[PDB]
């Protein structure tokens, strides 16, 4: 009764998409907590920011791709009629179960913001402030590049300052919305048009799905069967009785030439 | 008996929409508490209000509509007599489900009250205060603006500020009554309407649900299996032995032309 | 038989109304005890108070109909001799279960108390106070409008204050027994009736209510295996085998013709 | 074993009694413990006091008799020989198990006396008292009326307090124990003369209850059971099958006048 | 059952390789907390950093691909056709599983970054500073070897120091994305390559795959066996008994050229 | 299944080096935490640290050899063509488990650096120190000798001194690195020219190892049971009945001669 | 399945020996931090350190030989060709068993040092000293024979015992080093001679070993049994009945010689 619902979760999408989602907001928030520090030089804050803000979702994305069998058999097809559209919607469902992680990654490091304070704090426009009037450019760079990290300027710096990060933050959280309404809207969207797309039925659709994982996990157990047994050939033929059986009565002792022959698999 | 008991709840309606329920409030509850803050800008802070009292409400509501694999189905039908009916019915029982959601992340979040003040902390009506006559009106936005994160200024300031946070909190729990009245009122003149128009009588409709529930689940039981003995049989042609086969007595070497042709599925 | 007394707890009346009524005093409490705060402004604290007294109640009372699927039954009945009395008795005893929860709302939330007091902490007549006499009737708005929520003013203020707000109080919880009092009353004499007008003897009525609850649960059963059945038979005659078969020995492949014939369900 | 001991307890009247008692009490600390508090006013004190006294004894009385059932079917022998005595005497056992709730209620309440103090707290006797001589009439209403909930006066003051406070608790605990004694003799010489009026011998009275319990539960058995026999056969008319069988080999469709004809369940 | 999740955890490449990247992070951790410090020699500071750094790597990926029996098998095909590319696939595979280890402890050392800042901390540009115009070159490499370890001097070096630090910090965890990035980006196009490269089909090489893991097993299930029972002939044969044989009925001392017999094992 | 995967351990080269891996680097660290103290002398700090560094290598060296009972035998073949290689591969083996303890301990023990830096606490360059000039030779040994045990000198004796500790430190966790890789190289190659000269090929080695396992084990039991055998046949000779035996009937009472004659166990 | 793992190690000499020496451990710790303490006598302080690292090195010595039943019978050889061999191989497995004692005793009081401290606290070399250059010899024999057990003299004092201490400290550990050394190589020089010595092949020995442990249990088996049989028989004689039988049927009431024969034992 444990595989049953073990396999039936397996079958979920919601479960295993909740999962994922799950394990990517705590790495996230572990990752963040323990190796982030902003550099406090001045032009190289940027770079910083937008390292952890992106790249991240390019590894996750790639790797939610990459580490799906399907999408290897689908690129075998496509490396050197309505099959075309079969695969395009198996390569559909491959996309639908990767880009789950990249965007909620992205959605959570924008939502709590402190990443983008650190990656866009040197583009603050200063034009209305009374301290920074008089500063050379240079020094406005300084003075500038130093306000996230921490605060030991007068009264009147830390005001500015805290009245720069929350201003910053209130951008990070509207660029975290937009990005979850745009990718909730696109992911509908491209689940009509699939949908608009397929060739096949409301009920072909389900007794294909049905094929496709019957047929890989029956090919996989029927031809590691069918290689033991031939193997369990090649050995009863050399030694002379089978790796199974109890009591045999009949031994061969293997030869010089026997050896040699079974080196090689046959393929 | 246990699983008994699950699909005993599985059909509850009223076991699913509670639990909804319970857990859009205590996302929401976890989500208001670490994630907001106030922007206390002068033209961002309605925008910043506002999205999280709405935004979460299309996502979610949208979310209940798309997780449902039945609304594929009808949908499917109406994408390129009593069925119409039927499918309309359909959707009906479909949206009932999905409505959960939105109204009740928004009743939470309105009788709470925390976001509407953010929300329209700038359109306070200042008319009647002694403190507001000389200050000119781009100080006005900003003393005004000032008010929801924190106070820093003297003891009428504070004072005047909890006034106006008392007036917001009143104006957003009213909201919240009205949206819960009209909804509860909209949801009842709406099943009144449904039950009213329904083709069928109080004893067919039972057999209607019941009969589209078995008609799912068997159908993709059947195709399934069928499925499945169809490539076990495309197997034995290949190997010579059926997969589940015990003490297979003949095997069959495969040559290189049927790797071709079990290369492809015959859809 | 732990199904046994479960069902024997399911026929309880008694057991189902008094968790109807503890659920609710618990959930009230909470509610009251974390989102009520009065206003205190000058003409917003009746509405305040008297939406948490009122439209709870409404609420749950239409919930207690709506969600009892033979009220359905019987408004289909009733919607476009001795059945309409029979269907008048059904209907009167939904009514019964359904009145307990705000009835049970409103005498817990007026024997407490806190309700009421900022619900009409205005109306308080002051004719014979020795501070209100010189005080503007604007001015006297105010500070009338302010003793629920909190104490500023000096200790002769918070005497009138404490006497105001227990005399609030005493006529809140006679409100609260008088309506105990007439509910109880009305239930009785119109269980009263109800056995008066009832055309059944007190033996043929246990006779129809079990009927009455054997008949829904079989028609239930009954329909659901007939449907089953005859999907049963549809799958058969498509892909030539019964779903639970074991060890089939003939498939047929189906053609492009019968996946359109079992697309439509025949109603 | 475990349904044996539950039965064996359901019969014994002495142990409902005694959890009705206990439950009673509890009920009864909690409510003064939590809602009650004197309103300290000049002519409300008294109906504050008594309506705690009083309503509820009335309202468990109701209760106590409304919700055996057993006294439905004895009122609708009444509602429009030897069959007017054991009438009579059901009812007497009904009013029996029911009269237990108020005067336990009472009879705590009046032993605790913490509700008599406020309910009789104007009427206190005030002819031989140093400071109550001067006092104008109104002015002694007032300072009468602030004993009970809190002291503010001087030392004399709450001296005189604490006299009058013995004193009504010892009135108070007084009533009680005579309460108690005049229910007890009641009862006792109530259940003396329903003995001396009972048509019976010591022994046709255990025959007669055995056979009322008995009657009551065989009655409902066969009338469910009969019932449930009778639509099966309804719907074995409709379908063609009885909902039980197993692996049915005649399935009817059903034809659009039996639908009709099913809608009505013949009373 | 155990088993059964053992040998498919066993079976899953993504659980242990997420075992050893595990394991190395831990590792690396609990090796980094203790015996790193760093010498703040002059010339002897890049060597103990750089060791740290790189020695580490160079053992975990020796040891990944040496701890792999397949390996050897592999060599000793090259140790003095389509098996060529066979070779180098399964070559591939080893690989794969091997550079998990040393990239691992290269990102996570890296990203943490208190390797680098040792390893280059004689390096630092100075050319803008102030205190460092007048110093000697000699006592310029004393005060720039001091930094990372402790901090010793005035206000202003501390200062300059952990802008220093700062500075070298970003630089180390540049370099970790950097490695990052070009080692996923070019498994990528390695196992795109190698797939292209596959003379295989898509089916084919599950077939092989599960042929070389059978007959590695049974080969080694059956030589054991064989030898055994070649063995136990050996030993009837001198003492005239079956070792497993119950109730003997027939010993035979041995001589003294029977040892020297059974002395050699004929290989 | 407990001894299933206790065997299936025990045949596990990887978790029996694990396994002495971690004991020896837990009694090492028990080992130095408790029974080392430098003797703070001038010419016996260095025997006295470098016999901790090297005795208990040469112990568990000595004790990985002569533990292994396998060595006593092939000693005995080399003790007054093919096989002698797989003589030499035998013992490779061992040599193979036995290198593990004394490698592991010198890495930790010179990792950890508490050994070095007494063990070379004497031979420090004390060239360009300023405290150091004046002192005479015999005084210099006496400071220097001082040094690592504790501190009483002025806070420029405790700063050279901290300097050197860490000098040393470094020094010794060079060695400890440079010790680790030669190590690993070494056993590389060393597996490599192993591989390359074994006369067998990747599967006479399987069977020729398990053919050793189960010889010894085999030849072990049978000659066990023999001699059991051959002792209870004297024993019935000598008393009349077998020790096993149930219910003898006849007994032989001994004579005294034969008490002599059984004195002597025939070899 | 216990007793099979408890015979196990049982076997195992590894397992005995680690556990002499843990035991050895913890009794020598425990004995020293309890019952030791310094006479710091003139005369005394000698024999008393001595006593206590010599003596129960004896002991236990000759315990580990005399608490082994084997030796006894090979004394009784001894006491009034192959054999003499043999015997000696077998006295030797005694030793090897028993000296494990009494060395790790000696070793691990050593390598604590503290009995060697007191046991040469009188013979420290005193001619390079400033305080004992004027002090007579017994007054000298005085001051020496008080620095182990406790320090009440100037701090110059302290300071001269603190450095006696380290080096006899020095000089102890020293000693156990030495003596580990010495022992582990002569038990292996005395493995190799005895292995070389040995008249018997490799596998001779295996069945020579088994033939002893099976012989010494099989012979004390049956000895038992027999003597049991014999002793029944001489009480079937006297009584009339074997003392096991069930239901005798006939009794013998012995006479006035027969306890007198029964007396004694026929030895």
């Amino acid at each position: 009764t444990l595989n049953n619902i073990v396999s039936s979760l397996q079958r979920n999408g919601i479960f295993i998409n909740s999962l994922i989602a799950a394990l990517t907001i705590g790495g996230q928030q572990l990752f963040s907590s323990s190796t982030f520090s902003c550099p406090c030089q001045v032009g190289k804050n940027f770079y910083y920011g937008s390292a952890f803000l992106v790249i991240p979702a390019l590894i996750l994305l790639v790797a939610g791709f990459a580490l799906r069998s399907q999408m290897w058999t689908i690129t075998g097809e496509y490396c050197c009629p309505l099959e075309c559209k079969l695969a395009c919607l198996r390569f559909f469902s491959i996309t639908g179960r990767a880009v789950i992680a990249p965007l909620t990654w992205l959605a959570v490091t924008l939502l709590t913001g402190t990443y983008y304070e650190c990656a866009a704090s040197e583009f603050a426009s200063v034009d209305h402030y009374p301290m920074f009037d008089n500063v050379s450019a240079s020094k406005r760079e300084e003075i500038l590049a130093g306000f996230p990290c921490c605060r030991s300027a007068p009264s009147d710096v830390i005001l500015v300052r805290d009245e720069i990060a929350l201003l910053h933050r209130y951008q990070s959280q509207m660029l975290g919305w937009i990005l979850i309404t745009l990718a909730t809207i696109a992911a509908l969207v491209s689940c009509c048009v699939a949908k608009c797309c397929s060739p096949l039925t409301s009920l072909q659709h389900c007794y294909w799905t049905s094929h496709l994982q019957n047929e890989r996990e029956l090919f996989e157990q029927a031809a590691e069967q069918h290689s033991r047994l031939l193997m369990m050939h090649r050995i009863k033929k050399l030694f002379g009785f089978i790796p199974g059986s109890e009591d045999v009565k009949h031994i061969r002792i293997p030869s010089c030439q026997d050896w040699k022959d079974i080196s090689v698999p046959t393929l």
